[PDB]
């Protein structure tokens, strides 16, 4: 059964990757991404529901589907997580595919499928990139670490006074990429990311990738960022921080204060 | 002659990239990036001298370079141009060649070599990338301007003040990728560019670029961008605006208030 759920989440990367590459790039003059997207989440969901009829899916624009009413295995999907970045032509985006198993995830995938990159991680096991496992690196303090964010004006409120603790703090900022910042933490390149706003399908996939590579991913409380997906279970935003190295996580709590 | 500079460029470019291929992530645990750099400039300067002994050549670490008291021809070199983004993993530095006749870039090239992307300027001819041609893209109004620059924290005193009236501006301020952003904007993926701080070899090649593809590119006061490399001149920091259309570049320029 294991093995079976990665064989069949790659074939819905392997899936969702050549639609998007038919789109990307194409807007140089419903938009691009709007068509890849649906066209891409709806291969993945057809292949994921063609093998596993009891399960569910969750996604963006359809929210939770699933043919029985209820479901112990859940798949959440985002085709694009780094619209932005689709809609400009860089090729930092990524698909993820996450799947939960009475609400904890139990498989991620991150796929760059321009750069042909596709980072998985399994419960069990160590994370790979392109098949190879990766781990993260050690950071000796804070001040050494090299921290990415997607941006520096998606932090709202408080959360920007928090995100400026720790900001100041760090070696250097670095901004722009999205889940792909996430991936070069689980390959030991970054030390810390630190983003608010982000969806249930934008970090439950991260979850096994970094964890199964020796890092640390919470929500800014340091508790464990779960979302159970079920038919009433409200896709709301998230903060996380996920580090390579525990001391540094913790640091970069203790400066959140959140 | 002409066409000689450009296969020489391309030589130039091939053997860079294969240099930084070897080094790019590499550290995960001198650093491989000053090995890189300086081993992928010695192998382009040394294709562009066997094949032009009486040209000079122009590099960060080494500065002027030339057998003779004076040269018509220069190149100016940078490897790595983003040596943040390599040294965090992130394929979106490049590499960058110019050619200037008597202080007049008349080649540029843009180099992505993990992602095989190479973009060439040449005066006279549309801008290519991998050899097809390219172009930017009309923008209605500064309010509907994709915008990218590299980092927020690269602005400092009066040009911070200068940059947040643009940025306030437009559709959105999008961050983190060096000479890439300007690459985008000859395609027709990005409606304006502007930093503050970049080297003369960090922008000589992206000017046949931008203006071989459509596009226009100044400082901020909109004079021409220029630097004439010679036995004296001296490396300093410019501030450049490019744009897709030229009437957002005016209103650029109107709101930097340079
Ligand atoms: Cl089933
Ligand atoms: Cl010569």
């Amino acid at each position: 059964q294991l093995n079976h759920f990665s064989d069949v989440a790659n074939k819905a990367a392997n899936a969702a990757g050549d639609v998007i590459r038919k789109y990307f790039r194409k807007n140089n003059f419903l938009s691009p991404v709007t068509i890849a997207d649906q066209s891409a989440e709806e291969a993945m969901v057809s292949v994921i529901l063609d093998n596993f009829p009891s399960h569910a899916v969750y996604g963006e624009e359809k929210g939770w589907r699933c043919k029985q009413d209820s479901a112990d295995y859940v798949w959440v999907l985002d085709p694009i997580d780094g619209t932005k970045s689709f809609i400009t032509g860089k090729p930092l985006f990524g698909t993820l595919i996450a799947l939960l198993q009475n609400g904890t995830p139990i498989l991620g995938i991150i796929d760059q499928p321009v750069l042909k990159e596709r980072w998985i991680g399994i419960t069990g096991k160590r994370t790979t990139l392109n098949g190879q496992e990766v781990s993260t690196r050690t950071c000796a303090d804070l001040s050494q670490a090299y921290l990415y964010t997607t941006s520096p004006h998606l932090f709202s409120g408080d959360a920007e006074e928090a995100f400026i603790r720790v900001r100041d703090k760090v070696k250097i900022p670095l901004y722009g990429c999205d889940c792909y910042a996430y991936a070069l933490l689980s390959s030991g390149f970054v030390d810390l990311v630190v983003e608010s706003g982000l969806k249930p399908y934008d970090f439950l996939a991260l979850i096994p990738v970094i964890e199964g590579s020796g890092g640390v991913i919470t929500d800014w409380k340091g508790h464990q960022l779960r979302w159970e997906a079920s038919p009433l279970s409200i896709a709301t935003s998230f903060n996380v921080v996920a580090a390579g190295d525990k001391q540094i996580h913790q640091q970069a709590l203790d400066s959140l204060q959140w």
